[PDB]
């Protein structure tokens, strides 16, 4: 039972889904694109008809046990969390972004140590050095020489609704027995569907063809990035089930470790050697508790 496509699937479609992310997000069009909740929408509403498709050819013996508001507030942290993340590239750069995303076990580490009065052996505090280092060595200068930008404020709280999030899903998978495609699908319509009353009052859908009207060539591109994401969604549901989860961590790491590489490369994204060193240094640790004391 040969299984490449548990890697290529799962890398040559994320990455285009990065690539044109940073193609539709930061392209030189002159208007520039303040519209970031159209995208997660069409995201969200075209990965939950994904996952029904998809659980249509599954088992079906199992009964959802999860109660409903439970996934109702876990579709609000994650689509606040989403929403916050895609809005701040208006500001910085797109390396940074998927830099300081990356770094994804601090805010759960932190809440849970607070909140679920956890513990974790010398490696909630070795890991966590490199991580902050790299990240303080890489977007920071040596000392402010050679107000912070307000992308990082919004970064910075997409991290703690993403916390959030994690520490619902693991209550809600301990305590409750809940599945993998069944949250996925009943957080997606949870989040589509208050995404989708929250635009009608704000008053920009009505106003977003107008945009599209001034340039049409924003309708295949974000098609394509809508499509791709539900196909890295559903590959990953597929990957998770054979050879445990553990496989996920590693996956995620070299996917984002070349998308840094390509984004670098092909959009000519100024970087100095000093700050590159940054990146391989909290890669490395991301995912080194993985390997060595998950937690
Ligand atoms: N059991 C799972 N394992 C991995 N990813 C999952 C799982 N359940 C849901 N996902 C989703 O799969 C995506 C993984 O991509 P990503 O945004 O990089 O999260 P990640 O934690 O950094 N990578 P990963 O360790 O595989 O979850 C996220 O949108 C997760 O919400």
């Amino acid at each position: 039972l040969r299984l490449p496509l548990c890697f290529l699937g799962v890398f040559v479609c994320y990455f285009y889904y990065g690539i044109l992310q940073e193609k539709i997000t930061r392209g030189k069009y002159q208007e520039t694109f303040t519209f970031a909740l159209t995208l997660v929408f069409i995201q969200c509403v075209i990965n939950a008809v994904f996952a029904k498709i998809l659980i249509q050819f599954f088992d079906t013996a199992r009964v959802d046990h999860t109660r409903s508001w439970l996934y109702a507030a876990c579709s609000i942290s994650y689509l606040g969390a989403m929403v916050s993340s895609n809005s701040a590239l208006q500001f910085v750069n797109y390396p940074t972004q998927v830099l300081g995303k990356s770094c994804k076990p601090i805010p759960v580490m932190l809440l849970g140590v607070t909140l679920l009065k956890k513990k974790y052996p010398l490696a909630k505090y070795l890991c966590v050095l490199l991580i902050v280092a790299g990240v303080a060595l890489f977007m920071y200068k040596p000392k402010k020489v050679v107000t912070v930008g307000y992308g990082e404020l919004l970064l910075l709280l997409s991290l703690t609704l993403d916390g959030l999030t994690g520490v619902s899903q693991d209550h809600m998978r301990a305590h409750y027995q809940t599945g993998s495609n069944h949250m996925m699908l009943n957080i997606n319509l949870w989040s589509t569907l208050l995404l989708g009353m929250g635009i009608l009052f704000t008053g920009e859908l009505w106003e977003f063809l107008s945009f599209a009207e001034r340039y049409p060539a924003i309708i295949y591109n974000i098609l394509l990035f809508g499509l791709t994401s539900a196909l890295g969604q559903s590959f990953i549901f597929m990957t998770v089930v054979y050879f445990g989860p553990l496989t996920c961590s590693i996956i995620t790491t070299t996917r984002k470790f070349f998308t840094i590489l390509a984004s670098v490369i092909l959009f000519a994204n100024p970087i100095s050697p000093m700050q590159w060193v940054g990146t391989v240094l909290v890669f490395l640790g991301l995912g080194l508790d993985a390997k060595f004391g998950k937690g």
